[PDB]
């Protein structure tokens, strides 16, 4: 009685274009931006945490906590500055979420990542949970104060090595990433709560699924509500030694849940030309890549 008639991307294609499909939430993580030139930062074998050097932390996790941070803020803004996109061009993963929104079919999309390339993609701020924050906006961290700062000004500071400080108040201002220390935005619960009763295809990109909050949101999901993941490796199974709600792939049991494993760009990509809308994406890709390049 299951709502994907077999359990590919061919199936899930089918549903997608069925009256029972109707919206779509996106789960997507740092899987969607290598592509574009940004490492995970949260993958140990990034090298992160050796790159940390002549700051004497008190802990190597201290560069990501909230009360470090407001006490010695320059360790932060030297990484800031060292990890600095050299270009934000979104990949075929994010327009093809822009493509679900052309189409009315995106619900929401819930991100891991702060890089703002959803945005540049042309999501909106109302379409996206940004679980971790971004660097899109920042703000005075003085609670009296709260003065807003877009990226551009926050960019300068960075390059310039000027510790960015509040024009009202001179209090340090802060990207809206969320640290260490920092409660979830309250968003995300709230969108959570509303959203899953709504979801028609739960489309898992580029994440692991193993770092709160996303290592749950997949069990928020109607027990019917297909989920599709697109990913280098499968994830989201239930873990073996941990004693549901988790991915069922491959079992006899299995009846919803599907697997592409291989380049999210690719993915996307192949399920855009089942849906007959690879003309379309291409299109959209090459003239916003095309706009980007040309920026002056
Ligand atoms: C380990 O996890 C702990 C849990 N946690 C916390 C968070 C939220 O994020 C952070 C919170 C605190 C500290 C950091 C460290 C970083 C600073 N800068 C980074 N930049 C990138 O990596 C490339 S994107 C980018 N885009 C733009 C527009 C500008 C820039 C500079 N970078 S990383 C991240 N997420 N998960
Ligand atoms: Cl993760
Ligand atoms: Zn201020």
């Amino acid at each position: 009685e299951r709502l994907l008639d077999e359990l590919t991307l061919e199936g899930v294609a089918r549903y997608m274009q069925s009256e029972r499909c109707r919206r779509v939430i996106c789960l997507v993580g740092a899987g969607i931006s290598t592509s574009a030139g940004i490492p995970d930062f949260r993958s140990p074998s990034t090298g992160l945490y050796d790159n940390l050097e002549k700051y004497h932390l008190p802990y190597p996790e201290a560069i990501f906590e909230i009360s470090y941070f407001k006490k010695h803020p320059e360790p932060f803004f030297a990484l800031a500055k060292e990890l600095y996109p050299g270009q934000f061009k979104p990949t075929i993963c994010h327009y093809f979420m822009r493509l679900l929104k052309d189409k009315g079919l995106l619900l929401r999309c819930y991100t891991q990542n702060i890089d703002t390339l959803e945005r540049i993609a042309g999501l909106e701020q109302e379409d996206l949970v940004e679980a971790h924050g971004t660097f899109y906006t920042s703000h005075c961290v003085s609670a009296s104060c709260r003065h807003e700062y877009p990226l551009s000004w926050m960019k300068e500071k960075i390059f310039s090595e000027v510790t960015p400080k509040c024009e009202d108040c001179q209090s340090l201002v802060k990207p809206d990433i969320v640290f260490f220390g920092e409660s979830l935005p309250a968003r995300f619960f709230s969108c959570m709560q509303s959203d899953f009763l709504k979801v028609d295809l739960l489309l898992v990109m580029g994440t692991s699924l193993q770092v709160q909050p996303f290592a749950s949101l997949i069990s928020k999901a109607p027990l019917s509500t297909p989920r599709l993941l697109i990913n280098k490796e499968k994830a989201g199974q239930s873990d073996p030694f941990l004693g549901g709600g988790g991915m069922d792939f491959d079992s006899k049991k299995a009846y919803r849940d599907v697997a592409w494993l291989g380049e999210c760009d690719q993915g996307c990509l192949a399920l855009a030309e089942l849906l007959g809308w690879k003309k379309e994406l291409e299109d959209l890709v090459r003239r916003e890549h095309a706009s980007i390049d040309a920026q002056s």
